[PDB]
DNA sequence: GCTATAAAAGGGCA
DNA sequence: TGCCCTTTTATAGC
């Protein structure tokens, strides 16, 4: 579909974060006694870990009813997972309701099949460059419009994050693409 | 498993 | 007052 991905690669998704509020006050041993898909340590976090299978994600649920749903790989997905956590509270017999579902952060990453010569790009567009190979391996890339963080790796491959709505994974990439090309190494 | 990146939630502590 | 922690995920190195 070039007309919208002139590049004619779309960012796969891989991670979803939303945050959600339950609207009522939870009790976290009461819960993690009883819900056998349930995780506990005060100690260490502050939040009942929790998961299912489908979608694949992991719950944190927290006293005050916030809570933040991961993992899944869409923003549909997501809300249903954080719809699944709802309904398992209620079972537990809590009044959950659903406030004000928020998408936090949408992950993706693409390839675009040819080598980029890091140093390079970092040299000439120094404002967004981080890159210490002896460090991490990939070049971070904090593009300023949009507000976007792109993970760039010698092998063409690419990661994408801090995104609200998925467009900005689309336009960041795009954004970048002749970027890359610019630096292909040869 | 562990360098790095974004993001949310909240308890602890300096 | 504010950071670290915990969790997720792609990527690649030690």
């Amino acid at each position: 579909d070039l007309s919208k991905h002139p590049s004619g690669i779309v960012p796969t998704l891989q991670n979803i974060v939303s945050t959600v509020n339950l609207d009522c006050k939870l009790d976290l041993k009461a819960i993690a006694l009883q819900a056998r898909n349930a995780e506990y340590n005060p100690k260490r976090f502050a939040a009942v870990i929790m998961r299912i299978r489908e979608p694949k994600t992991t719950a944190l649920i927290f006293a005050s009813g916030k809570m933040v749903c991961t993992g899944a790989k869409s923003e549909d997905f997501s809300k249903m997972a954080a719809r699944k956590y709802a309904r398992i509270v209620q079972k537990l017999g809590f009044p959950a309701k659903f406030k004000d579902f928020k998408i936090q952060n949408i992950v993706g990453s693409c390839d675009v099949k040819f080598p980029i010569r890091l140093e390079g790009l970092a040299y000439s567009h120094a404002a967004f460059s981080s890159y210490e190979p002896e460090l991490f391996p990939g070049l971070i890339y904090r593009m300023k419009v949009p507000k976007i963080v792109l993970l760039i790796f010698v092998s063409g491959k690419i990661v994408i994050t801090g995104a609200k709505m998925r467009d900005e994974t689309y336009k960041a990439f795009e954004n970048i693409y002749p970027v890359l090309s610019e630096f292909r190494k040869i």
